[PDB]
């Protein structure tokens, strides 16, 4: 049902639908090497779309684009990237040139212009510190802490009890840590704990790379992290 890595071509997007007026995207890219897929959210608000993350590049989120455009059709108005690096960036000037609005948080986007990634043009105020919420259109915005980055924000979908956790969530087949080179190990598992206690109702959960499912996510994510921490 939900689509893998081995279906996709890089350089084409499904889209799937979760729940009535909500969807992820789903895309792959390759890096060193390997192949990867990519989540992204998609928000239905009146008669247009709220759009979380980009697909991993231009070439993607052009595919994106299109292919939202065919099988919802309704317009992209704004976009969030839930933090900097490129699978969740890697095409905001594309959105940018099809007329999105772009939104980070001033901590993505203070740290997409170190890194060199593309900037989200607005900024998400009210964010700054752990436990923040802000209303987003149809969405809660969410910085539990940092985790996988130091910015990483969560999306949640009251309409919907979808609970996005961006790349501060693994999927269950992943095992083992994956690009940690951002990450605050020793506070992941204190954000995680953060996530459950603000949406402790959320039912489907969605990761930033692979297979949704619930909120066992996130003790498996904890899992995987702790694991990690005790390299030995
Ligand atoms: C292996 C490179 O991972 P990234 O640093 O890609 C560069 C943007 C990571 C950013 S969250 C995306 C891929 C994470 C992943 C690792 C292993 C399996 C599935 C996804
Ligand atoms: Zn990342
Ligand atoms: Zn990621
Ligand atoms: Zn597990």
């Amino acid at each position: 049902e939900y689509p893998t890595v081995s279906e996709i071509p890089v350089g084409e997007v499904r889209l799937y639908q979760i729940a009535d007026g909500v969807w992820s995207h789903i895309a792959t890219q390759s890096f060193d090497g390997a192949v990867y897929p990519s989540n992204g959210l998609i928000v239905r608000d009146g008669d247009e779309l709220l759009l979380i993350d980009t697909a991993w590049g231009a070439k993607n989120t052009a595919a994106l684009l299109a292919e939202i455009e065919k099988q919802i059709g309704l317009p992209v108005t704004r976009a969030v990237s839930t933090h900097f690096h490129d699978d969740r960036v890697g095409g905001v000037d594309v959105l940018r040139a099809a007329g999105v609005a772009t939104y980070a948080s001033p901590s993505t986007r203070r740290l997409a212009e170190v890194e060199g990634n593309e900037i989200p043009t607005h900024s998400l105020e009210g964010l700054s510190s752990s436990g923040d919420a802000v209303r987003f259109g149809p969405v809660e915005l969410f910085y539990p802490g940092a985790a996988h980055s130091t910015d990483n924000l969560v999306v949640y979908v009251p309409s919907a009890s979808v609970l996005y956790g961006g790349c501060a969530i693994y999927e269950l087949s992943r095992t083992s840590a994956g690009n940690v080179a951002d990450a605050d190990l020793a506070e992941w598992p204190t954000s995680i704990e953060r996530i459950q206690q603000h949406y402790p109702e959320a039912q489907f959960v969605i990761p930033g790379h692979g297979l949704p499912g619930g909120l066992d996510l996130l003790k498996h994510t904890t899992n995987v992290v702790k694991a990690h921490t005790n390299r030995s």
